[PDB]
């Protein structure tokens, strides 16, 4: 997986990401409105008057399980995978706000409008895995951005890490410190035409566009994925409408996509992208296509009673 | 530019190409029927009853220019840009097909329904580039498959170079024969699950998917282009269905699209891929979306008068 | 620069250093015998009778301040830059068993005999930077390894990391952590000649050897050399003699030279392998060879008076 | 192998190689005299008074079968591997100078006193490939150098090409066009301090030297060690003495070193840099170190009965 934020030029929020995986868990659209009644796993605190909230997940035991979500006010959240490093308590801590891990992005979207609020409010949170009935544990971190920045949270065996994500980007395995450090080999890349030049009397000048940018990794692993997303998101021109940022979050995340036949999996399947979602906060609207059909599907708040009670999935 | 095909069980070809460029031309699906009258400009000859002909190009001097084209027999055709390695003869030479650079997709679409057709005329064609006083000359290399293989037509100051396709894609500069050396250096590339494996006392795993495929480039240069889309056409499962293998062949094209800001030209705008185009000798549909909207649309030979005398356009 | 270990098959250290600058400091072969008397600066506890220590280094106030040594049991270590990550105290910690940044190679090696017995007693010791007013900051940490094993010692400011070394080799910055993550991007090259494949139709063949290697870094940056040189030292057939383990020692190391004119440091200067220094349990000998003179030259322990009280700085 | 040229600011040649192999064939350093009588194989003619020659290699039926060799005026000339690519006719061609292949390297430094004297003799000359029953047929092409320039010298089934090694450096296959394509994948590399950068809001900086050269591959392959020490030759500064360009010879050489256990060849063993000679025109002496000496020996034109009549080969 891998997930992308960037900013317009009025503060905006832009925010997606890939599903890659082998098989698909029949997620949805799925909207929880604000007259939604949720209890929270471990008597999580909360807003009085809630947000509303949109994304993409599953509805399990009337709780919906979100893949990734965003609510009315420019904040939104990314699950992605983090195996063998992600490491949770399986018992809640007193005097700590305790969240299980699936609830996380519900919580997160539910109760705060910023970056700011979340990064403050996780200082005192126990993230508690819960073990879902007929499913393996999940191990995540997650990517939560709004209009101005986004973090990096990864709950591993020595504590809570919440890293501050200068790139605006995030992928899989491993630590977000090695990934930030990786960067550094890649520093010298460009998009810019490369300068012609010579080594001794032969005289170097590019065939023509990208050569510039050689050294830029082209696997569909996740420390590459990571290093091509980065330098894509980074060197994006700013756009000003919703319609061309709203393709530059798709084409953004376009760079890292996952097609057949590229990298199996250890259980001999191929990894593929099976969905792209993606949030706008000018338009509280939420995108998506799929493997099979890249048309780019839009599901707007305003067109959905925010104050009902009862879960919403469109098919 | 990158061009791609591969067929079915069905032996059904499958056609298409990245246009990366700074900008538009104002081309569009155009539509040749066989009615329309063509005069070729050195008096090449051709089939009597032309085939069919659906593409994308502009019209200029009522006549039908294509980016790249295929015809109702499962033949296609692309144009993509070879400048400092393409060279042509200015003038015709007698006794042979004279053929100019412009008009060699029409002319091939339209007189030919196979690539083994194709290969065998084009021992006797000259590709002549007629010069235009303002404007540069078109600089191309072409692409040319149908349902069994394809081939690369690479006219060079040194004669004309068919080569037989094997990997069934096709980008920019160098030589085709540079590219299919380059591939050599990326032959322990796999798609396989990277085995665990020790350097000294050190076991080494991968975290996930992907590391066997480490190795291959990323960058949108022309060479590192051809590795990535050669490795992914080859690696891609076969399909059995229209709407699968037209899938297959946009998210082939996908894997070495042009993302604005990736890489400037020479004259400081960014290059980006514009529009994608396919073609199914299956249905005889071509398909397109651009960069602008990924939806890809369709437009069957079956959908216009293939027996009118005009050329038809639709405008995006 | 770069640190190398690796093991005969009867158990004996073979302990190599590159040491990559842009000028020399003076630096001779010093040898410390086992009357010369010290006292450590914060009273650090060690031996009663020590032991015989040689290496590379020079000397401040009758100092042995040296870059890399070992002594007579086989036991070696080596101090290798590491400025951003390098963080020490700069007062001695009761309890402890304070250690000056300076003398903690000579402190190693004059004290203990293994890799286990200095892993042992590094839980309780406090590496203190005595900061020279006239002078900057020595950021260092240190490779240390005997006939069994190697460790990695990265003080910073979380604290002290002792890393099990289990590619025997360390270069520069980031952390330990980083190198071993970054090595199973590799995992996939092989020492093997490349198995012929086919991509669609297209027949893959090495032109010879070195193709199953494509993929290891070539540049001389931190992270590169590291990859390159573990990947070097784990693929090296075992030898039996000291002849061909020296040799396998500087070969190693010299697969990540830096040659004059590969890369500028800050002041625009350029870094070169100044010299490489090696060492063999098996004979109780100190290797070395520098950027200028090529050949190996060899000073062994059992040429000097080891009961003697003076420091033995050999020139030329 | 490697080959490599260069030169000071006297216009000095400086010439080397590296002898990349599984196995010796027992070659040594071997001087022709002036005195000494040859006969052609095919009648080539030849200068009246021939010039000195120095070299590497071995005498069969009392020919010198140079691997690489010099004469006393500061042409050099070096034999490197070259199957799949290699081509030449089996007979003799009337109105030319017919020249077989194992006498290629004697032939034109006996001969001829420049690369520009070698250039004009090639247009009339045939590489005549005579093979004995028990061994197998040499494939090589041929790296030629003096104090200004070198060329490449690639006899294939399409007629022999003499290329302008701008580069000044030459290993095995692919053809010398592709390696000169192939350099401009890396034309952004440089030995310059990575610049501070950002991407977005992070702030990018090189943790030392060596950040700007990243992208060079570090595999012993032939078209990657190509890349590496054309790099390493091109950046190098100039010396302006014996001992400094010796230094420099080795070391760039030292680059792409094969070291054992990198990279196994098709019958299972590894291949290693057996030898490393060289040639200095300044002093008429040819260098040479090998994979268990790093010694460098020196051999001194001066030192040999230059008017002698029989071959002198130095043992071991
Ligand atoms: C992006 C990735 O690579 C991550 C793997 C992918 C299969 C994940 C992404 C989101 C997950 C779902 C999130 C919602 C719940 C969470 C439950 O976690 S648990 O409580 O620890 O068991 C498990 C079920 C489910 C539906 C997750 C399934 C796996 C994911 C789709
Ligand atoms: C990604 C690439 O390789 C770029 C290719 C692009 C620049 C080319 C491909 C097809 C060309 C057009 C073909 C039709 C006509 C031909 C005219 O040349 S002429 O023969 O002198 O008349 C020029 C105009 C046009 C529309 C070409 C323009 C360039 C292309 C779009
Ligand atoms: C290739 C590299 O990583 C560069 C390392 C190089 C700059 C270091 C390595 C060993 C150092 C010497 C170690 C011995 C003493 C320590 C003194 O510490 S201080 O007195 O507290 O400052 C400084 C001098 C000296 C000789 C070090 C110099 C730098 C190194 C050679
Ligand atoms: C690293 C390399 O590319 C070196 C390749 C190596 C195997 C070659 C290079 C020089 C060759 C020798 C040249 C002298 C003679 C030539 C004879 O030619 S033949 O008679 O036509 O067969 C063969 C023997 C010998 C000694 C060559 C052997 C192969 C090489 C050492």
């Amino acid at each position: 997986c891998t997930g992308v934020r960037f900013s317009d030029d009025e503060g905006n929020t832009y925010f997606g990401r890939n599903l890659d995986w082998s098989f698909s868990y029949g997620e949805t659209i799925l909207v929880t409105p604000r007259g939604y009644h949720y209890d929270t796993v471990f008597g999580a605190g909360g807003k009085a008057k809630p947000n509303a909230v949109i994304g993409v997940g599953v509805v399990m035991a009337d709780r919906p399980m979100y893949f990734d979500c965003a609510n009315e006010h420019g904040l939104a959240i990314a699950g992605l995978n983090f195996p063998g490093y992600a490491s949770f308590v399986h018992e809640p801590v007193e005097g700590t706000e305790n969240v299980a891990t699936f609830e996380f992005p519900l919580w997160v979207a539910r109760n705060f409008d910023s970056v700011d609020e979340v990064e403050e409010t996780l200082r005192n949170v126990t993230l508690v895995s819960q073990i879902v009935p007929g499913q393996q544990e999940s191990l995540l971190h997650w990517f939560i951005g709004d209009g101005k920045r986004s973090i990096v949270v990864e709950q591993m065996a020595d504590g809570m890490h919440v890293h501050h994500d200068d790139v605006d980007v995030l992928t899989n395995q491993p630590t977000f410190d090695f990934h930030m450090e990786n960067l550094r080999n890649y520093m010298c890349v460009s998009n810019e035409m490369a300068e012609p030049t010579s080594w001794g009397k032969a005289s170097l000048t590019a065939w023509g566009a990208g050569v510039g940018m050689h050294g830029i990794p082209g696997d569909v692993s996740s420390p590459s994925r990571f290093v091509r997303v980065a330098y894509t998101n980074a060197h994006y021109p700013q756009q000003n409408d919703e319609a061309a940022n709203v393709s530059r979050l798709f084409h953004t995340l376009g760079s890292v996509q996952m097609v057949d036949g590229m990298a199996k999996m250890g259980d001999g399947q191929f990894e593929r992208t099976l969905f792209t979602s993606g949030y706008s906060s000018k338009t509280n609207t939420y995108y998506m296509n799929t493997y099979d059909d890249p048309a780019i599907r839009s599901y707007a708040m305003a067109d959905y009673d925010m104050d009902s009670s009862e879960l919403i999935s469109v098919a």
